[PDB]
């Protein structure tokens, strides 16, 4: 398992514009297009992202290209964020994947606000971190995914993702 396989499980793959868990237009492997309620606005963002007139549909190669860009953006966002970088650097490789997953789902600013959980993670107080992370809108709105990511932080193993 690696971060691509992990987020592919959590986000799925859809080649036509769809609405994500929050009702926002999205495509591919969790690529958010816009928070606007306008499908036309989403289609315009899609064409801009892919570089051709897509009419709301992309290929698997295009979805995977957006995904590579998005994972890279999540990692770069962590490394540029003064609250997130030290915690990330303190983590082992498996737990770094859990961190990237959270930033991919909710964005860098959003995770950087998880102040108390970040401190527990930096301190390697894993069970305490797990309890704190679950006290969140994130957990209540996407509990199955949050449980997987939390188990990954708690254990430092891929047990929650084996086998898919």
């Amino acid at each position: 398992m690696n971060i691509f396989e992990m987020l592919r499980i959590d986000e799925g793959l859809r080649l036509k514009i769809y609405k994500d868990t929050e009702g926002y237009y999205t495509i591919g492997i969790g690529h958010l297009l816009t928070k606007s309620p306008s499908l036309n606005a989403a289609k315009s963002e899609l064409d801009k992202a892919i570089g051709r007139n897509c009419n709301g549909v992309i290929t698997k190669d295009e979805a995977e290209k957006l995904f590579n860009q998005d994972v890279d953006a999540a990692v770069r966002g962590i490394l540029r964020n003064a609250k997130l970088k030290p915690v990330y650097d303190s983590l082992d490789a498996v737990r770094r994947c859990a961190a990237i997953n959270m930033v991919f789902q909710m964005g860098e600013t959003g995770v950087a606000g998880f102040t108390n959980s970040l401190r527990m993670l930096q301190q390697k107080r894993w069970d305490e971190a797990a309890v704190n992370l679950a006290k969140s809108r994130w957990y209540n709105q996407t509990p199955n995914r949050a449980k997987r990511v939390i188990t990954t932080f708690r254990t430092g193993t891929w047990d929650a993702y084996k086998n898919l």
